[PDB]
């Protein structure tokens, strides 16, 4: 097959943004190691500090903390949470009631490895390395080095592994230590000490957990069980200290045999195939061929995963916010799509019914007398970039008049020229609120959120923080799907520059290949969770770590991915935008919109349809802008594109949804909500949507003209 992960291209752009250095530094971050901070990663956190340390680090199933506590005795907290808190809040305005409008869970030190020598004072944090998949934390004694634990902190590890260097191990818990176990020697008359290098313990929580401690280095460990809640060596040790939940007794062997095994990082690698699919691969790094890797996977790596050369058991523990992950036996992972989207430019029937050609035309042509100025040049380059690809759209679907038969040559012509001069002050880079090219983090950013001295507001929420590497997927997608279609309809208009600038936004977000040396790779995507993050660079820490809102947003930009692909007959980025968007459908289903019957969530979460803003940590009912039920399901309703339409958003969840949901509030929602809603149900009913769509208000980012052209185009409308 062809291989996916290769540069788009190794283009300098500070030839194009001005070049700055980022005002926020990684504070823990091993400078030294030629390496890149991520900032939309699963284990960003680890790079600052956090308020009250409270800021999770979450592997999974294991949730971790660092140095939380009142200062008694800091070290690496274990949280592992069997059960979730569900929640919900009054309404506010008059909608029908919602059940459970939040997920949480507990902050409960379930176990934490420490030290005695820690007692009271704050350990030295660093992050000596780190890549996709993997971060190795340091926690030492502060201002003695030499006395540390590592702690290589890896996605889907059953154990936690710890490391120690001349060090005491302590090992406490909120909950009480109500029994232990040494060397599997069960009738001691001594309930006080305890020697060897296996240690199964049980604490008093609801319901019990049991972990399992092994000491792997040569010299047998003595514990003591200080009190309630602590078990205290003696003296100082050296050497790899792993602990394990224990799902079920059931399990405890395969606990015993997987324990001198243990992830050290992981390399991915990715190729499409000759039967248009694709696969993705992570080949872990371990710390010896000893036995096979023991590892903990998500639900849509089971539905995803080749057999072949791993092994399935029946051992499971619930992921923070991804429901049950089932642990599995090899060292390396094969994930395949099979069925890649076979959405291009258009509806799969460019054309539509006959009978709606007119209609369409006469509001093709109200949409183009538009102010585009007015529409395209706002304050931000978020809602500029709805605009510009809302009037994209037009210009598209006017000059393919041979497949839509919406023929007005005069109009395709203004309709691309009002598009290219609505688009070439972003190409120049003289927007409202220009881009910079970052060198600390390798990426783009807006001026609005530097400092003062830049030329910013010092305010990192402007341009919705994008200045901290915020939602760059969401908002880059806009200009990358406009800039795709002006060089498919015109390739020599201002060809290099609109290259090296579309290509430098692409390669911000999504770059798969240390090749391209200017941007950090896979920026927003995360080959292990198998979609997005959007949340970015936060002082005093993401509390309840990443989160993603817009899913429709994040397919926007793949699928802008695609199409600049299909526009420059770059074949592997079109296929990895391809695998990207099938793995999205994959989980979006999976976790973020539910049907009836989705074991990740308790039936009263998946009765609200969608999750609502998603974070590693916990899930809320809820939007940004508030907690209303037309912009809750609406945000994961737009922009409306035939990737949307046609592949992601499938009939049965937006039948599922509707009669759940939406039908209810529809026929009284009178704001933009309206068109957003109605051009969503035009999947499910076009027949009737379409009159509802010449009389309801638009969203800025959705135009009358096309929104009677998608539905038009449903195999299923008709006239009623």
């Amino acid at each position: 097959g062809d291989d996916l992960f290769v540069p788009v291209s190794n283009f300098d752009p500070k030839s194009i943004f001005p070049e700055i250095k980022h005002p926020f530094e990684p504070m823990y971050a091993n400078t030294e190691n030629g390496k890149i901070v991520p900032t939309n990663s699963w284990i960003s956190n680890l790079f600052y500090p956090s308020a009250d340390n409270l800021a999770p680090t979450t592997p999974d199933p294991y949730t971790l903390r660092l140095l939380d506590g009142y200062g008694g005795n800091p070290g690496l907290t274990i949280r592992q949470p069997s059960a979730k808190v569900l929640g919900s809040y009054p309404p506010t305005n008059d909608v029908p009631y919602t059940d459970a409008g939040y997920m949480i869970n507990s902050v409960v030190v379930d176990l934490r490895l420490t030290s005695s020598e820690w007692s009271d004072v704050v350990p030295d944090r660093q992050v000596t390395d780190w890549d996709h998949l993997s971060a190795n934390l340091r926690l030492s004694t502060p201002q003695d080095s030499n006395s540390y634990i590592d702690f290589p902190i890896v996605r889907g590890m059953a154990y936690i592994t710890a490391n120690y260097n001349n060090l005491t191990p302590q090992f406490l818990s909120q909950h009480a230590i109500i029994s232990v176990e040494a060397d599997e020697k069960k009738s001691d008359d001594n309930t006080s000490t305890f020697s060897g290098r296996k240690f199964k313990i049980t604490m008093n929580d609801d319901p019990t957990s049991t972990f399992i401690i092994y000491s792997l280095g040569d010299k047998p460990l003595e514990l003591r069980k200080q009190d309630n809640s602590n078990l205290v060596a003696s003296k100082p040790y050296t050497g790899v200290i792993r602990v394990a939940k224990l799902p079920a007794p059931e399990f405890e062997t395969l606990l015993d045999a997987s324990r001198a095994v243990w992830p050290t990082g992981g390399d991915i690698s990715a190729r499409s195939d000759d039967n248009n699919g694709a696969s993705y691969t992570i080949k872990w790094k371990t710390n010896s061929n000893e036995a096979p890797l023991l590892t903990y996977a998500y639900a849509h790596h089971l539905t995803s995963i080749d057999d072949s050369n791993v092994k399935r058991t029946d051992m499971t523990l619930q992921s923070a916010t991804k429901g049950p992950m089932t642990a599995l036996v090899g060292n390396e992972w094969t994930l395949r799509e099979t069925e890649l989207s076979p959405v291009e430019w258009l509806p799969l029937q460019a054309a539509p019914n006959p009978t709606t050609i007119n209609e369409i035309m006469t509001e093709i042509n109200k949409d183009i007398a538009s102010n585009y100025t007015q529409e395209t040049a706002k304050e931000d380059n978020y809602f500029s970039g709805k605009g510009l690809q809302k009037f994209a759209m037009l210009a598209l679907i006017l000059n393919k008049s041979d497949q839509t038969q919406l023929r007005n040559p005069e109009l395709a012509q203004i309709a691309l020229d009002k598009l290219k001069a609505a688009f070439l002050p972003y190409l120049q880079n003289e927007q409202a609120d220009p881009f910079r090219y970052d060198t600390l983090y390798k990426g783009i950013v807006a001026k609005a959120g530097l400092p003062t001295s830049m030329g910013g507001t010092d305010d990192l929420s402007a341009e919705f923080g994008h200045s901290y590497y915020s939602d760059h997927h969401y908002h880059q997608g806009y200009f990358v799907v406009t800039a795709a279609i002006i060089h498919h309809l015109d390739p020599t208009w201002n060809a290099d520059r609109l290259k090296a600038w579309t290509e430098a936004l692409i390669r911000d977000v999504n770059n798969a290949n240390d090749g391209d040396e200017y941007f950090a790779a896979f920026r927003n995507w995360d080959w292990f969770a198998g979609h997005s993050w959007a949340g970015g660079i936060k002082p005093d820490g993401a509390l309840d770590g990443r989160d993603q809102e817009s899913v429709p947003e994040s397919v926007n930009f793949y699928w802008g991915a695609k199409l600049w692909g299909l526009a420059t007959g770059n074949t592997p980025l079109t296929k990895l935008a391809s695998l990207q968007l099938a793995v999205t459908k994959r989980t979006t289903y999976e976790y973020f919109w539910m049907l009836d019957g989705n074991k990740n969530r308790p039936e009263n979460i998946v009765r609200n349809k969608v999750i609502g803003i998603y974070f590693e940590q916990k899930t809320d009912y809820t939007t940004y802008f508030g907690r209303f039920l037309e912009y809750i399901h609406g945000i994961q309703q737009l922009p409306m594109t035939p990737e949307l339409m046609e592949y992601i958003r499938t009939p049965e969840f937006v039948s599922q949804e509707w009669d759940e949901k939406l039908g209810a509030i529809a026929p009284t929602v009178q704001s933009p909500w309206a068109g957003v809603l109605y051009l969503n149900y035009a999947i499910i009913n076009p027949a009737e949507a379409y009159p509802a769509l010449r009389k309801v208000q638009m969203d800025d980012g959705q135009t009358r003209s096309y929104s009677l052209y998608l539905t038009a185009t449903r195999p299923h409308f008709f006239r009623r």
